[PDB]
């Protein structure tokens, strides 16, 4: 009855249902489909080409993109660059031979940090190939000819749609301020033109969210039968200040250079709000990536937070503390007593997601792609369930979809002692680990934190900490260190901080230092010629004190003296005095060390 998994390596995944099966689709032509969200298969081919499994010729077809970033040219030398796609079915879009209905994958080129483009291609069939249509949003243009180094593209901004859409009369003209006084890309206020996300709205109208920082995430409004943006056509401020460009459309979030990438907006028909997430950071192991989330009332905003502050950043200035963290880098440390094996589960810069929400049952899932504590830049897809809290917020669970949904949940399984992440705000490349508190019978919080608690209905989940209200829900979870289903909870203060919580089980301190005991392993010390790591603590603030026998052989902190080349090997006895409250332990490991 254990669960399965079986994992795919998509960056940057933007999930889609079609019909029995559900689609994910990554940077760099990589797509993998599951009927369960535990159990993915990859079906693509990457970058290869022809034959590419999405596009087929990748260099002829996409072609009309290529020109202007992508192949060959800048950061994208010797090979290509096509990124963070979303896919769809519009049943509204106008096929070539009259028939309507298609499937449309909207995808980015780019070749530096401003110069890209979102372009698109359609298909009868969702796994493709798929057939260019048009390339739509460029950004990275230049007043003046212009060239980048070991690129051979003329970055005017006469080689883009811009002119074309010009003569059209869908714009005024070129808009002086997209361009700094040396006639480059003013990038401090627009957009850098990749992650585009497509989503339809209350009426059923359809949108396109897209950026990366530089000057933040734009909105344009989009013909559902062409596929093309509906351009503003004139410059002008939202109500409550935010800018609208003629060409780039409305801004929703960020600005001033500062991270942000990865938009997925969703309309929940119940709470009628649209979700805005946005993922801060940087993607790889040592730059903490954030999942944000945002929401707002209508699809081009404003968003705003659960502290109801604006995605929109007001200058050069700290973004940390705009948007609810949903995410961050975490670890269920498994220290020394716990169940299981290994380190724990943890994620490293977690993010880059989409959501799905399911039409049905009313779940939701947050889908996105992680690294891992220890393992570097590799990554793998994860998906995490999301709960809808009592003040409208979607709240995260605090591991990986395994079947679970919410149930109506007894006081007497939620009191006990529980293992507690806190998201916070800030983020870096700092793994979070775990306190220690519990929620006794009396309803407070005691333990490496103070207050209180309540069950409310069936499973709603309120905990106050310090005078901070965090908002959620009790829920099932799978532990695949302790291979268990525990209790857990995730809960969201409206200082947009998340709380998880994992209910260890239940064991006295005359348990617990017995656990600390089997568990406590120095490895083999029969053939030691390196010193040994001597673990001071185990689980639930269990102290693990040493001695030794003798601090000629090896110390009380485990270094080890080798004797001098042509000597007996020498023994000495290590005794851990393992004390948890009242209880009390004791194991001696017995020191073999070899001379040089
Ligand atoms: O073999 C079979 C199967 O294979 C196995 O599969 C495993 C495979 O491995 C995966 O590869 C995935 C890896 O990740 C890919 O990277 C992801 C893609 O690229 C991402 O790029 C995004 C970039 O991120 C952002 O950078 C952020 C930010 O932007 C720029 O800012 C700098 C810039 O400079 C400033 O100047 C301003 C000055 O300031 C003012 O004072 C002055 O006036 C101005 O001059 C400017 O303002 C600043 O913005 C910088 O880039 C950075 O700072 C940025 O948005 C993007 O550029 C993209 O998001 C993502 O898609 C990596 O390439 C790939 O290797 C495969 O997927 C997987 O299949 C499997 O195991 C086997 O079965």
């Amino acid at each position: 009855k254990d669960p399965q998994f079986t994992n795919v390596s998509v960056h940057d995944p933007s999930i889609v249902k079609d019909g029995d099966t559900y689609y994910i689709f990554g940077s760099h032509i990589e797509a993998a489909k599951s009927k369960d969200l535990m159990n993915w298969e990859k079906f693509t081919n990457g970058y290869t080409t022809p034959n590419n499994k999405l596009y087929g010729d990748l260099s002829k077809n996409l072609a009309g993109s290529f020109k202007w970033a992508g192949e060959n040219d800048a950061d994208s030398k010797g090979g290509f660059a096509v990124w963070a796609p979303d896919v769809f079915w519009n049943k509204d879009y106008v096929n070539e031979d009259g028939t309507k209905g298609a499937y449309m994958i909207y995808y980015s080129v780019s070749s530096t940090y401003i110069r890209s483009a979102i372009g698109y291609a359609v298909s009868k069939h969702i796994e493709g190939p798929y057939k260019y249509v048009d390339t739509i949003v460029y950004s990275g243009f230049t007043k003046e000819e212009a060239y980048d180094a070991n690129s051979k593209i003329n970055k005017k901004w006469t080689n883009t749609n811009i002119p074309k859409l010009i003569e059209q009369g869908k714009l005024k003209g070129v808009r002086a301020d997209w361009f700094h006084n040396d006639g480059s890309y003013n990038n401090r206020d627009f957009p850098n033109a990749i992650d585009p996300n497509l989503f339809y709205d209350e009426k059923g109208n359809l949108w396109m969210a897209y950026g990366s920082w530089s000057g933040g995430i734009f909105v344009l409004p989009m013909d559902k039968t062409t596929g093309k943006p509906i351009y503003p056509g004139k410059d002008g401020k939202t109500p409550d200040g935010r800018l609208v460009d003629r060409y780039f459309g409305i801004k929703i979030a960020g600005g001033y250079y500062q991270s942000g990438e990865g938009t997925y907006i969703v309309y929940d028909k119940n709470t009628d709000y649209y979700y805005l997430y946005v993922t801060y950071g940087w993607l790889g192991a040592d730059g903490g990536y954030n999942m944000r989330q945002f929401r707002s009332t209508s699809p081009t905003g404003p968003y705003v937070d659960a502290k109801g502050q604006s995605a929109v950043l007001p200058g050069e200035v700290d973004n940390s503390p705009y948007g609810n963290k949903i995410m961050g880098n975490f670890l269920f440390e498994r220290k020394v007593g716990d169940p299981g094996t290994g380190i724990g589960v943890g994620y490293v810069s977690p993010g880059h997601n989409s959501v799905y929400l399911d039409r049905k049952t009313g779940q939701q899932f947050l889908v996105f792609h992680t690294r891992f504590p220890q393992s570097g830049e590799y990554h793998e897809v994860r998906v995490h369930q999301m709960f809808m809290n009592k003040n409208g917020w979607p709240v995260v669970a605090p591991y990986r979809y395994a079947g679970e949904k919410l149930e109506k949940v007894n006081k007497q399984d939620v009191v006990g002692e529980y293992q507690l992440i806190n998201h916070g705000k800030d983020y870096s490349a700092d793994i979070k680990k775990q306190i220690f508190v519990r929620l006794n019978r009396n309803n407070t919080i005691s333990g490496d934190a103070t207050g209180t608690w309540r069950k409310i209905g069936h499973n709603q989940a309120e905990i106050t900490i310090d005078g901070e209200t965090y908002d959620g829900v009790f829920v099932r979870q799978w532990d695949p260190t302790s291979k268990r289903y525990v209790m857990a909870f995730t809960a969201l203060s409206n200082e947009g901080v998340s709380i998880w919580g994992s209910k260890l089980a239940d064991k006295t301190d005359e348990e617990i230092v017995e656990d600390v005991a089997s568990d406590l392993d120095l490895g083999d010390t029969d053939h030691v010629v390196s010193n040994l790591h001597l673990p001071t603590e185990g689980t639930r603030h269990t102290v693990i004190s040493w001695t030794t026998s003798d601090a000629k052989v090896v110390s009380e902190t485990g270094v080890v003296h080798r004797p001098e080349v042509g000597s007996a090997p020498v023994t000495a006895t290590l005794t851990a005095t393992i004390t948890k409250g009242d209880a009390t332990a004791t194991k001696v490991f017995h020191i073999t060390v070899l001379p040089y």
